[PDB]
C-alpha cells in the first residue's frame, strides 16, 4: 500500500528537520561528501548568527564588555561583508569566538526573544573550534541543526514496514493558501508540526504577532477544512528540548496571559496541547493524534514514527 504524507506547520517548526531523518532514518543517510555540501551552510548559519546578535546590541543599546570587542565587531563586517559565500577561516574564527565569548554579548543574546536569531546559533556558536578546523566536514547533527528555506515542494519515498511513504513538504506559504491546499484532499495523514518555543516571540515582519497564535489560526484552518474530514491530523509540538529551557525562565503567560497553572515543563506544555486540541470542532467525529518531538533528535523522530505508523496502519491502509 502506498501512504501519502503531508507535512504541514508555519516557518521554522521543523519540517524540513523531519524530511532529513527520514532520509537518515529509512534511508541511506548522509555520507561524507553529502555532509560535505552543507559545510557552506554550517559557515552561512554561523556568521548569520553572530551578526545579528552584534547588531541587536545595537538596537537594544547593550554595550560590549571590554570594549576590544568593538574592533572585533568591525573587524566582522569585513570579513563577512567581502565574501559572497560562507566560508571560514582562522582570522574569522578569533574574532567570532572573542565576540561570543563577550559578556555584553551574551547579554543580548539572553535577550534573544527581542530580535530574530536562528534556534542553532548556540549550537554552531559553541561548537565554533570544531566546525572552524580548517578541514571540517559536517557531521549528521550539524546538517540536521541547519537553516535553509524551503522555496519547492520537497517529497520523500521510503518504505516502512511494507508501506510506501510519500511525503510531502510544501513549506509555510502554500501551507496557508485555503485554495491551492484543496488539491491534496485525499492524503492519508497529515503531520502538522509546531514550534513550542515560539511561546514567546513575534514574527520579524509582524513584530508584534506572536507566532503560537499565528500557528493555532492555521492549524484551525487545516483542522476543520472539510477536504480533510478523512485524513488523520498528527500533531507535532516540536521543540520539546528549546521549550524545556525556556519555559523555566519565561513565562507562559506571555502567550496565554490566562494561563493560571505553574510554570513547569508539565503544566505549560500540556497546555500548549489542550489548547490546540481544542481548536478541533469535530472533538466527536475526529481524533487528534499529538506527540511531543526533537526533529533534530534521530531517536526520538524514530520512535515517534514508529508510533505515527501503527496508527495509520490501524485506520487508513
Ligand atoms: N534544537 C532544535 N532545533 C530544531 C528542532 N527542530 C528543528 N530545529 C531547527 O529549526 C530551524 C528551522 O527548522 P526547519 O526544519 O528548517 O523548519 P521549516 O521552516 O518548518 O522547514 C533549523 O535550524 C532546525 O534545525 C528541535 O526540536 N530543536
Amino acid at each position: 500500500r502506498e501512504v501519502k504524507l503531508l507535512l504541514l506547520g508555519a516557518g521554522e517548526s521543523g519540517k524540513s528537520t523531519i524530511v532529513k531523518q527520514m532520509k537518515i532514518i529509512h534511508e541511506a543517510g548522509y555520507s561524507e561528501e553529502e555532509c560535505k555540501q552543507y559545510k557552506a551552510v554550517v559557515y552561512s548559519n554561523t556568521i548569520q548568527s553572530i551578526i545579528a546578535i552584534i547588531r541587536a546590541m545595537g538596537r537594544l543599546k547593550i554595550d560590549f564588555g571590554d570594549a576590544a570587542r568593538a574592533d572585533d565587531a568591525r573587524q566582522l563586517f569585513v570579513l563577512a561583508g567581502a565574501a559572497e559565500e560562507g566560508f571560514m577561516t582562522a582570522e574569522l574564527a578569533g574574532v567570532i569566538k572573542r565576540l561570543w565569548k563577550d559578556s555584553g554579548v551574551q547579554a543580548c543574546f539572553n535577550r534573544s526573544r527581542e530580535y530574530q536569531l536562528n534556534d542553532s546559533a548556540a549550537y554552531y556558536l559553541n561548537d565554533l573550534d570544531r566546525i572552524a578546523q580548517p578541514n571540517y566536514i559536517p557531521t549528521q547533527q550539524d546538517v540536521l541543526r541547519t537553516r535553509v528555506k524551503t522555496t519547492g515542494i520537497v517529497e520523500t519515498h521510503f518504505t516502512f514496514k511494507d508501506l510506501h511513504f510519500k511525503m510531502f513538504d510544501v513549506g509555510a506559504q502554500r501551507s496557508e493558501r485555503k485554495k491551492w491546499i484543496h488539491c491534496f484532499e485525499g492524503v492519508t495523514a497529515i503531520i502538522f508540526c509546531v514550534a513550542l518555543s515560539d511561546y514567546d516571540l513575534v514574527l520579524a515582519e509582524d513584530e508584534e504577532m506572536n507566532r503560537m497564535h499565528e500557528s493555532m489560526k492555521l492549524f484551525d484552518s487545516i483542522c476543520n477544512n472539510k477536504w480533510f474530514t478523512d485524513t488523520s491530523i498528527i500533531l507535532f509540538l516540536n521543540k520539546k528540548d528549546l521549550f524545556e529551557e525556556k519555559i523555566k525562565k519565561s513565562p507562559l503567560t506571555i502567550c496565554y496571559p490566562e494561563y493560571a497553572g505553574s510554570n513547569t515543563y508539565e503544566e505549560a506544555a500540556a497546555y500548549i496541547q489542550c489548547q490546540f486540541e481544542d481548536l478541533n470542532k469535530r472533538k466527536d467525529t475526529k481524533e487528534i493524534y499529538t506527540h511531543f518531538t526533537c526533529a533534530t533528535d534521530t531517536k526520538n523522530v524514530q520512535f515517534v514514527f514508529d508510533a505515527v505508523t501503527d496508527v495509520i496502519i490501524k485506520n487508513n491502509l
